[PDB]
């Protein structure tokens, strides 16, 4: 009926805003992204500090993970993708192409390809083993602020201050879909779900949506939390009860039931903004990261 997350463990070590996090697909790890220009690994379960992993030139706003918890991809101010190896720190591939400010990555579930959003209002898709960009798709006309492969890769869903949400086949590069409502508010986060068959968006009037993308309707709406500013991650909560996971500008995490939209539990503890949550894949842990005048990462456990 409502799960009951508690406070368990507070990442303290980035000095500036925290931007992103996100759990190795095995769960053993959390990777961070920060203003501060770094990448930190993290103890999934333990919270321990693990290492940091150094090399952007500017500030990071996205990272995320290769199928086999081995690699992951960051997406930089200084214009570039990088991709690590996780064991040794190294980099491996510099991705170089945007014009601009690279918001948003993704592998897909090969882990062959990376996608990749900017300030440029592009969508790139590069292949991993080369670090080549394989195409450049005039997505947008404003900046881009997610991308997401579908659960086989054969989809890409981008969002965009443009006000609009787009499926692109990603062998072709071409648009399948267009996704418009009304007013078009800017859309700052979007994500398949975990069937494949629904897309989760954000919009900034303090609204998010669960749309059936092959239908073109809008199924949920789910509303009581603050985002007018930022682009917020969401997410599915897949390990208990189902449920909706997102960050809020009044320093709260929003949980609510997937079906009936009502908000079931409000996580009290950041000191800024919570720009990004992340669900555990196989145990109910989130991790959520606030904004400068926090700079930490939190753990909470539930039993559902
Ligand atoms: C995981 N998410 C984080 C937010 N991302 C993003 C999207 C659009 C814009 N944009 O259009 O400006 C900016 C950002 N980045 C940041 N937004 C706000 C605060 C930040 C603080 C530090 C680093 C990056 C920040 C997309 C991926
Ligand atoms: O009762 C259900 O099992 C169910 C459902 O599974 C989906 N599919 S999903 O991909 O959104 C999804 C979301 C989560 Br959290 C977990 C798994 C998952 O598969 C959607 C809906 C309603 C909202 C339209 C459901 F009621």
């Amino acid at each position: 009926v409502k799960p009951n997350y508690a406070l368990k463990f507070t990442l303290a070590g980035h000095t500036k805003a925290v931007s992103s996090v996100k759990f190795s697909p095995n769960g053993e790890w959390l990777a961070s992204s920060s203003a501060d220009k770094l990448i930190k690994i993290w103890g999934a379960y333990d919270g321990k500090f693990e290492k940091t992993i150094s090399g952007h030139k500017l500030g990071i706003s996205d990272v995320a993970w290769s199928s086999d918890s081995n690699l992951l991809v960051s997406a930089s101010d200084d214009k570039t993708l990088k991709i690590w190896d996780v064991s040794s720190g190294k980099c491996l591939k510099t991705l170089k192409g945007h014009s601009n400010y690279v918001f948003c990555c993704n592998f897909n579930p090969q882990s062959n390809l990376i996608v990749s959003g900017s300030f440029d209002e592009s969508v790139r898709i590069w292949d991993v083993k080369t670090g080549k960009c394989l195409k450049t798709l005039p997505a947008h006309s404003d900046p881009v602020s997610a991308v997401h492969f579908n659960r086989d890769g054969s989809l890409i869903v981008s969002s965009s201050y443009d006000g609009l949400c787009r499926i692109w086949d990603t062998a072709s590069g071409q648009c399948l879909k267009t996704l418009i409502d009304d007013d078009n508010p800017p859309v700052s986060f979007v994500k398949f779900s975990p069937n494949g068959k629904y897309i989760l968006a954000a919009t900034l009037d303090n609204t998010l949506k669960l749309w059936d993308y092959s239908k073109g309707k809008c199924l949920k709406t789910y509303t009581g939390h603050k985002n007018e500013k930022y682009c917020i991650f969401a997410n599915f909560s897949v390990t208990g009860g189902k449920w909706i996971v997102s960050g809020s500008e009044d320093n709260l995490v929003y949980i609510w039931n997937l079906q009936t939209k009502e908000i079931v539990q409000k996580l009290q503890g950041h000191t800024d903004v919570v720009i990004s949550t992340a669900c555990h894949p196989t145990e109910n842990i989130i991790a959520s990261a606030a904004l400068e005048n926090d700079k930490t990462i939190k753990l909470w456990k539930s039993d559902c």
